[PDB]
C-alpha cells in the first residue's frame, strides 16, 4: 500500500489503511495529517477522519 | 432533535428538525490550503463527503457543534 504523507511512502507489513485527519488550529483552519496506519485513528471531538485502503486514496 | 445550522464569529444558530430528520451533520468543504467551511444542519440520511472533504454524523442535540 502507498499513502500520501505531505511526498508519499510505503506502509509497514500490517498497515493496510491510509488516513486523513482534520486537526483544528482555529475557526475554519484545519491541519490535515496524512499517512499510513494499521488501525484507523480516532477523531478529535472537533475534528474528522477519513480512512481508505487503496493506493494513496487519501489525497 | 436540535442541530446547529450556522456558525460565524463566535455566534451559532440552531433549529428544530422536521419529523423525519433524525441526524445532525458536519461537512468539511475545501476553500483553500488548510481552509475549510464546515456546513451544519439537519438531515435524514448522512451525506457523502466531497472527494477532498469529510463528514461527521451524530444524533443527539447539538452534537454537531
Amino acid at each position: 500500500l502507498t499513502c500520501v504523507t505531505d511526498i508519499t511512502e510505503e506502509c509497514a507489513a500490517g498497515q493496510k489503511i491510509c488516513f486523513k485527519n482534520w486537526k483544528k488550529m482555529g475557526p475554519k483552519l484545519y491541519d490535515v495529517k496524512r499517512g499510513c496506519t494499521a488501525t484507523c485513528p480516532k477523531a478529535d471531538d472537533n475534528g474528522c477522519v477519513k480512512c481508505c485502503n487503496t493506493d494513496k486514496c487519501n489525497k
